[PDB]
Order: structure tokens, then sequence, then C-alpha cells
């Protein structure tokens, strides 16, 4: 049973790619096995699949860890590439 | 009014033409019960508080026939449609 953190972005900028890498390592170092990360670029895969949804970053980021919330804030308020998020809690192989 | 919100990854002359038609058909058949709001995430990416994007296949089925068709076009032909929402507002 794992949390799948999904970030929906509108393209990438140099800082966003850097921020995402930082987010990845953080999850890997500080939360190994607790969060799986998935980044969906709507510029490459615009159509949401039937069971997908994009919710507002403010609402969902509230239960994420502080250092994760901070990078998400940058993707959102500074880089302006983060449209939203989805958070899943399901069994993963 | 219930606002049908269409979230798009940019526009094309064809998607823009289609969205105008959709707006007119809605106003024509439902006289104000429905309003169209287009959100271009390439322009305004951050979803605000109540904003949420649902898969087109989920909500599209409850919509007007000519509207489902255009949305099918925006989704499969233009490939600009990400998802949608229907929210009462005023």
């Amino acid at each position: 049973k794992t949390y799948v953190l999904k970030l929906y972005v509108a393209g990438n900028t140099p800082n966003s790619v850097r921020a995402l890498k930082t987010l990845k390592n953080i999850l890997e170092q500080e939360f190994q096995g607790i969060y799986a990360l998935k980044v969906i670029d709507v510029l490459k895969n615009p159509q949401l699949a039937e069971e997908d949804k994009i919710l507002a970053t403010p609402t969902l980021s509230k239960i994420l860890p502080p250092p994760v919330r901070k990078i998400i804030g940058d993707l959102s308020d500074r880089e302006r590439v983060l449209i939203g998020l989805d958070l899943l809690y399901e069994e993963l192989t």
C-alpha cells in the first residue's frame, strides 16, 4: 500500500526540471517506499484517462511533508508549471 | 448558472472555432442554464481553490448531444482538451 503523488505540469522550465529532481531525491532519501512519484506533462499527454483527475495544489499539498510541500510551492507559485495534483493510496507491485 | 469548464492545453484555430460554436449552441438550446468557461493551462496553469479537472469520459455523458460531439472533437481531433468540470456558479 503506497501513496502515489501525481504532479500535472504545463511543460518544463530549467528550474522546474531541477525542482522535480530535488523532489525525487527527497522522496527517495527521506521517504523511501512511502511515496511513488509520477509527473504528467499535459503538453505530451493532454487527455486525462477515465479514472484520472487533477485537483488544486493548495488542498492536496496540505498533507504532504514540509520539504515536499515547499518544492511543490515553487513549481506552483514561482515556476508556474504546476497545474495541480492527485494523490492515490493503493497497492503497488 | 452551471458553468461547463473546459481545460485546454492551448488552442488552435479549429479548437477556437469549435469552442465558439459550443458556446452558441449552449446559449441557443439552454438559454442561460449553462455557461462555457475555457481555461487554457498554458496561460493560467494553476488551478484555483474550487477548480478541478475531471476526465472528459466521466462527465461528458451527462451533457447535450451536440456538446458531447464537439468535446469529442476537441479531445480526439484537436487533442487540446485535458478534461472538464461542471459547477454551479453565478
